[PDB]
């Protein structure tokens, strides 16, 4: 029984208890997290940018069946087209605006690879990606505003694909954590 998560901590709360099983309803995980109203008090000791690029702050690592963090966004800040590693990938926002770009799969002979679709990700919204839909790049694309997400992925890893545009090569890339439970770790 799917109820309004109040407060972060109790959708974190309500996650464990959807990931308490080894299957996933997607659907019932995106809708609680539209569900939660950003509070952006509640989420402040996460939200470490860097100048550079864009963060990625672990907030719990859910029993072990996933883990969630917080992914801050200087202006202009924006990642590489990347799979989610067999897992499945879930992105609300809970400041600014996002623009997820989607690919397909890259055939094996190296061509452009072209954008399919792309949507602005607004405050509060939720979007849900896997491998079986495609490959995904994520940008702030503002100009004046920093943006914040929340990610859950499951199950946690922390190696994926970033994909060139221009070929459809894929390199193997390593996730790093720019803070845990709101202590920098360099
Ligand atoms: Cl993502
Ligand atoms: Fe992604």
């Amino acid at each position: 029984e799917l109820l309004k998560p109040r407060t972060l901590a109790d959708l974190i709360r309500i996650l464990h208890e959807l990931f308490a099983g080894d299957e996933v309803n997607v659907e019932e995980v995106q809708a609680v997290l539209e569900a939660y109203e950003s509070n952006p008090a509640e989420w402040a000791l996460y939200a470490k940018f860097d100048q550079y690029r864009y963060t990625r702050n672990l907030v719990d690592q859910g029993n072990g069946k996933f883990n969630l963090m917080i992914l801050c966004w200087g202006e202009g800040h924006g990642s590489s087209i990347h799979d989610h590693t067999d897992s499945h990938a879930f992105l609300k926002l809970l400041q600014g605006n996002l623009k997820e770009t989607l690919f397909d799969w890259p055939d094996k002979k190296s061509n452009e690879m072209i954008k399919k679709s792309e949507r602005t990700l607004r405050e509060n919204q939720c979007a849900y990606i896997n491998d079986s839909i495609g490959l995904h790049r994520v940008e702030n694309v503002s100009h004046t505003e920093p943006a914040v997400s929340l990610h859950l992925y499951s199950p946690p890893f922390d190696t994926c694909h970033a994909f060139d545009q221009r070929t459809g090569h894929k390199n193997k890339v390593t996730m790093t954590f720019h803070s845990k439970f709101g202590i920098r770790t360099p």
